[PDB]
């Protein structure tokens, strides 16, 4: 694996956003986070990120044993935390073959799943491949939330302290099979002043 996907469906593009509101005078927008797809990756011992996500039901532990593995991965966020219009969430992912895609994506806090987000993409057939689409998609209030009192603390070190407990799970299926096509694990710091975001993506093994 030399990017976050496999040889059924590879991510294309993920991004979450805000478009302040005097972009319609002159476009601009904040990415907190983002991956743009348009030597193998590293790999990460699945034991070492157990915590940070609860056994619970359905979890990390409970889908990596059915596997197969080389459908998990680990994305490790540094957050662009310095920038109040639009919050949106934008994804794009890419097959060879033609399926219905279900994206589950369970946002975490103290490894307790804290919020749900269920959604159904269907292929749009573009240059021999299918392509999904899930764009501008208006970020859950839970997050936007979370955003504001964020960047309300006073030391980039709290905000890590805080993002230490942060974790997203997010899998994808095949809607009509069922069979997991795509599991990511994220993991989340705060970025420093000058630098943007960036991610760091790993296969997870064990
Ligand atoms: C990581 C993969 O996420 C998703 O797949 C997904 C789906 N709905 N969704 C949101 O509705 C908000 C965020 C988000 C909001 C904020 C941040 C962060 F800036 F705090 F890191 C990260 C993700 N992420 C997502």
């Amino acid at each position: 694996a030399r990017g976050l996907g496999t040889a059924r469906l590879q991510l294309v593009e993920f991004s979450a956003f805000v478009e302040p509101p005097d972009a319609v005078d002159s476009y601009q927008r904040h990415l907190f986070v983002h991956i743009s797809q348009h030597p193998p990756l590293e790999s990460v011992d699945v034991r070492q990120i157990y915590d940070k996500f609860p056994e619970k039901k359905g979890g990390l532990r409970e889908l990596y044993d059915r596997g197969p593995p080389h459908a998990f991965f680990l994305v490790k966020f540094w957050a662009d935390l310095n920038w109040g219009g639009f919050y949106g969430v934008s994804s794009q992912y890419e097959s060879l073959e033609h399926m219905t895609l279900t994206c589950s994506s369970k946002v975490c806090s103290f490894g307790k799943q804290v919020v749900e987000k269920v959604e159904t993409e269907r292929a749009q057939l573009e240059d021999g491949r299918f392509v999904y689409r899930l764009l501008r998609s208006p970020m859950c209030e839970y997050l936007v939330n979370f955003l504001h009192k964020l960047r309300q603390l006073p030391e980039r070190y709290m905000m890590n302290s805080v993002l230490e407990n942060f974790t997203i799970l997010q899998v994808v299926t095949n809607r009509d099979t069922q069979e997991l096509l795509l599991c990511t694990a994220y993991v989340f710091e705060v970025s420093t002043s000058e630098r943007g975001a960036q991610h760091h993506i790993y296969r997870l093994v064990r």
